[PDB]
């Protein structure tokens, strides 16, 4: 299909963030339908959505490891991190705000998965 990209943009995209604190977390986390149960760790990148998709191609990226592009230029980001000892909710976040690249993987120009582990620091 392409709602892979959907999908990426749902868990991974907020243009403009409001305040990007534990708050912001708790609710975001919510709105885009990842609390039941509580992911454990999420990222949210900022900005256009076309800086994003240029890391799919020379403009914004390179290759990386074995399936992976990384971005050249830094994003904004927050990165949403379950506290507590629950899977379920009420789902407790920290939050982290951060500016750096970010690692996705493409599909036909578009990304559609974000590669978590690089913030989990």
């Amino acid at each position: 299909d392409n709602s892979r990209y959907t999908h990426f943009l749902t868990q991974h995209y907020d243009a403009k963030p409001q305040g990007r604190d534990d708050r912001y977390c708790e609710s975001i986390m919510r709105r885009r339908g990842l609390t039941s149960p509580c992911k454990d760790i999420n990222t949210f990148v900022h900005g256009n959505k076309r800086s994003i998709k240029a890391i799919c191609e020379n403009k914004n990226g390179n290759p990386h490891r074995q399936n992976l592009r990384i971005s050249k230029s830094s994003f904004q980001v927050t990165t949403c991190k379950l506290h507590g000892g629950s899977p379920w909710p009420p789902c407790q976040y920290r939050a982290t705000a951060g500016f750096r690249n970010v690692v996705v993987a493409c599909e036909n120009g578009l990304p559609v998965h974000l590669d978590q582990s690089i913030f989990r620091r």
